[PDB]
This record gives C-alpha cells, structure tokens and sequence, in this order.
C-alpha cells in the first residue's frame, strides 16, 4: 500500500444532507447578512446580492416543483457565462432535479445529441441560444417548456425566469420558509455533464465531497465569506461548475470575466480587492510579460489558481514571483471525477507539480503496457478512485466499465509520476484529446472529415503545443496514391466543415503512415507534428 497515494482526512468535515440542502442552508445564511454580493459581472458593473440570488433560486425551485418536476426529471441550462446562470442550477438542486448544462458553443447536432442523452423536461436558455433550442425541441418531443434566462419580461412569447415563477407560485409565497427536498444523495443525480459525447451522471454525494474540498483550508479556500474571487472559467464545464458552486457555499463574492481584457483583468483585481483568481494556463504568459501589471494595490491578492490544462512550470513560477505568491495553486481533474482530485495543498507549493491527492481519494500510476502498479518517480498511466467519481455514463455501461474498473479505479488517459513527497506531476497524455483555448476537440471527428476527402488515404489528428492556445488541432495526412493536395487546401476544406474551435489551426504534416498499434498512437502523432515545428 506504499504505492497507493491517499488523501489525508479532510480539514473541513463532510456535511450531512443533499448538495441542495447544503447550498440552501448556507446561502439562506448569507442572504440575511446585508450587502453580501454573490456574483459580479466585471464588464458592466452589475451585482447580485446573496439575498437576491437565494430568493430567486428558491422561487425557481418551488415553481419547478409546482410545475411538476421531481427527482425523475432533468433540466438543461444552455447559456454563456452570466449572473443568472446559477439560478436554475441552484433551483433544481434544491429539489433534486438533475441539471444538464449545455455548452453554449455547441452546434445543433452536438446539442441534439447531448440532450438526446439528458432527456430534459424543461430547458433554460439565453437569447443567443434560443433558436438552436427551438430547432432541437422539434426533434426532441420530451422538452415541454423553454424558459429565457437573460430577460426580465417575456420574450418572443416565451416565459422569462421571472414570469415563469410569478405564474407558478402561490401568492404570498415566502422564500425564507421554503424547505429544500431530502432524498438519497447517493442515488439522486445532481448533474449530467457532457464528456467528449456522453452524459456524466454526478450524484449528490460527489457534490458533497466537493463542498468539503472547497471549504478545506488546505485543499480549497478557508471560510471567511468576506472574500472576493475573480473567475474566468466556463460555467458549463466541470472546472467552472464545481469551483463556482464551492465559492457560493463559501459565501464568496464571485467576480466574473467572460472575455480576457488585458486592461480589465488587472483593473478588476485592484478595484474589487481580489484575494484569489481562478484562471486558465493560457493567460499566464500574458500575466508574466505585461508591464501594465506593476501599478495597482494587489496586497489583497494572496492566491492564483489554474487547472484544466498543463501549466508551464517555468511560466508558473515567473507569474508567482511577480505577484509575490508562494507559487501557482493548481488542480487536476476530469469531468468524470466531478472536480479536481489532485490539488496543490496550501503551504506545500512545489513548482511543476499539479498537487497531491485530495481527501477521500486514492491515486496510483500503472505501467503503460503491463498494467502493474508502479513506484516512486515512475512514468505511467494515472488511475484514481474516490466518491466524486461519476455514477457512470448515462445509459452507456460499456463505456462506463471500460473507464472504471471492477474496483472503482478510473484510468485517466494521462501520464504521470509521483515523487517522494507524494507530489504528482502530469508529463504526457495517452488518450487522443485536444484542448484548444480550454475547449475540448475530439480528433475522431476531424479524422472522419479528413478521410471523407477523395485525396486522403489516411489521417491522424493530435495536439500541437501552442504557447497561447495550449494546443492547436493538427493532422498527419497520408495522401491517396498519386493524388495531390496542399496544407492550405486541407485546412480550408476542414474549416468549411467545422465550428470555430475545431479548426485545424495547427496545420498539416504529410507522412507515409499514421502511427498505429492494434489504434492510433497520439504520442507518436504529436511527435511527428512537433518534429516539424
Ligand atoms: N492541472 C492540469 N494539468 C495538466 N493537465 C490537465 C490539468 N487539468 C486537466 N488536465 C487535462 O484535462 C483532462 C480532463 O479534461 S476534462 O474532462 O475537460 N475535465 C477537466 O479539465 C476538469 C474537470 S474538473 C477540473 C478542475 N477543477 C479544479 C478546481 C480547482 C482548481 O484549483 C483547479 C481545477 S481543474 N478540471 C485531464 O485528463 C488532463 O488531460
């Protein structure tokens, strides 16, 4: 058992009851403390108090409960990051209705298939996303109601969140006497997240564990709710969803930035007195280089975190020195593990490490071809188990069991080693998966589009390392015998077929063979790609 790394016992205890109960219990409290702000849009200088947030989420839960929704139902929240985003999430959580967040970047096909899985009864959506929701509802009969999020009044004949609640609540309804539902938090699903595409069922139990990590003085943030954090992370993904839920149960003021502005990301830090910034590894070179950074009162900024993708050790400690931080704080996780399950422990900074095993979890490194558990400083595939690991892929047990073994070990597709202090380091990726500016890009979609081309015999798609995007989608192309085609042509061809995140920005390299085994070798493909550039 010396080769199994285990989290310590939690520094903030696990709390009783559903995640809805825990959220409600905590926000009801913040809601009684005058002037406590829950969310701030940094762009337009608009705040929503905890009081207001709590009241609207409660109005929403009762309305939904009266509309007929129970633990047998799901909803979708399809919306770009906004002040209103969490209202239906919290609302549904209070009553045990599963929330299925949809990526606001999704096209109609991806969206249709996401919701084909989640089977939601009601859909919450912004103005931007309504027309897509409509085109889907036609093909998806189970959707019976579409409610607009970023409108106060009704819109194109559809109820807003506000008119929807006034119409389903009994008059003289009191929010502060609402009691959230109790249910078996192990079997009641809190969220169904997309995993590129499948539905990741996350029970309430997993959220309860996250709420422990979140308020943990070592593995999250110490609970002084007089705290302001700035977050630039998409709400619809696990990184943004479970950090933010943890910030709310902590009573933090969550300051939001949707677009990174060099002039703003520093101004917002100074004016709002940001104590902690939750960032993605792409903004780090910016924050390492910019000279404007020098003149603001940031004495209140004691922490900067990153996650979701690799952070350069060197860049990380540069940004850490400039801000007089002990180091960049980090978290590593997958959608299937709910949230981060490796996290840099406060006071235990070690540059380049993504952190240590969180409480309740275990981690191990298994050899790439024998599957044997390995020891200290040995590169292998990282496997994890613990109570935030998803219940399983919604209506896909075969993909569930290939990912999660008989003993609960989830093999992550990442390559890692742990050192003597039990610090973990992520040094490579086994699986085929690209992250372009945080956005997931499945190589298989790109490959099938490439093969479609008459001049293309075979192709392999992987990530090309980019300093400001992390990875650029790029391809090894094997031309059909005696057929010709340039890189520019292959690129515009693919562009015509794909949404903006999947554009083959990394270019193309021509080869005689796409590296395979007995399945595509992502590492060998990334190798050939860089060998060029
Ligand atoms: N820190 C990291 N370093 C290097 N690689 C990282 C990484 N995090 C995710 N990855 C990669 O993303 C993959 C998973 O992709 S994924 O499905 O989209 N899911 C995620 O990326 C994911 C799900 S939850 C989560 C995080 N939560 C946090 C909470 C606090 C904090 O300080 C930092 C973090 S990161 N990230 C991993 O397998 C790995 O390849």
């Amino acid at each position: 058992a010396k080769n199994i790394k285990k989290g310590p016992a939690p520094f903030y205890p696990l709390e009783d009851g559903t995640a809805g109960e825990q959220l409600h219990k905590a926000m009801k409290r913040y809601a009684l403390v005058p002037g406590t702000i829950a969310f701030t849009d940094a762009h337009i200088e608009v705040n929503i108090t905890y009081a207001e947030y709590f009241e609207m989420s409660v109005r929403l839960a009762e309305a939904m409960k009266r509309y007929g929704l129970n633990t047998n139902h799901r909803i979708v929240v399809s919306s770009e990051n906004s002040l209103q985003f969490f209202m239906p999430v919290l609302g549904a959580l209070f009553i045990g209705v599963a929330v299925a967040p949809a990526n606001d970047c999704y096209n109609e096909r991806e969206l249709l298939n996401s919701m084909n899985i989640s089977q939601p009864t009601v859909v919450f959506v912004s103005k931007k996303g309504l027309q897509k929701i409509l085109n889907v509802q036609k093909k998806l009969p189970i959707i019976q109601k579409i409610i607009i999020m970023d409108s106060k009044t009704d819109y194109q004949g559809f109820q807003s969140m506000y008119t929807f609640v006034t119409s389903h609540l009994p008059p003289g309804f009191n929010e502060y006497d609402f009691v959230p539902e109790s249910f078996d938090r192990d079997k009641t699903i809190a969220l169904i997240m997309n995993s590129s595409p499948k539905g990741v069922a996350l029970p309430h139990r997993a959220l309860a564990v996250r709420f422990s990590h979140a308020r943990d003085p070592i593995f999250g943030n110490q609970i002084a709710p007089d705290t302001a954090i700035l977050s630039v992370v998409p709400f619809h993904h696990g990184f943004g969803m479970f950090t933010t839920l943890g910030y709310l149960i902590s009573g933090f003021r969550v300051v939001l930035m949707y677009r990174f502005e060099e002039e703003l990301f520093l101004r917002s830090l100074q004016d709002y007195k940001i104590q902690s910034a939750l960032l993605v590894p792409t903004l780090f070179s910016f924050l390492a280089k910019s000279t404007l950074i020098d003149k603001y009162d940031l004495s209140n900024l004691h922490e900067i975190a990153s996650g979701g993708a690799p952070l350069s050790k060197e860049v990380g400690e540069a940004v850490a020195k400039r801000f007089h931080l002990p180091g960049i704080r980090q978290g590593y996780g997958l959608t299937e593990t709910t949230s981060a399950i490796l996290i840099t422990p406060k006071g235990d900074d070690k540059p380049g490490a993504v952190g240590k095993v969180v409480p309740f979890f275990e981690a191990k490194v298994v050899d790439l071809d024998t599957g044997k558990t390995l020891g200290v400083n040995q590169r292998g595939e990282l496997s994890v188990r613990g109570p935030m690991i998803m219940s399983g892929y919604v209506n896909n047990p075969e993909a569930t069991n290939a990912l999660i073994d008989k003993d609960g070990w989830l093999h992550s597709g990442d390559i890692a080693y742990w050192d003597e202090d039990e610090h973990f380091f992520i040094v490579d990726r086994l699986k085929s998966l690209i992250k372009y500016k945080g956005c997931q890009v499945a190589p298989a979609e790109l490959e099938s589009i490439l093969l479609q081309h008459p001049n293309i015999f075979d192709a392999g798609v992987a990530g090309l390392p980019d300093d400001d995007a992390g990875e650029l989608p790029a391809a090894v192309v094997v031309l059909e015998h005696g057929k010709t085609m340039t890189e520019k042509e292959i690129v515009d061809y693919v562009a015509s077929q794909v949404t903006t995140a999947k554009k083959l920005r990394g270019g193309v390299v021509f080869v005689d063979e796409v590296p395979k085994g007995l399945k595509l070798d992502a590492r060998k493909i990334r190798e050939i790609l860089i060998k060029a550039k």
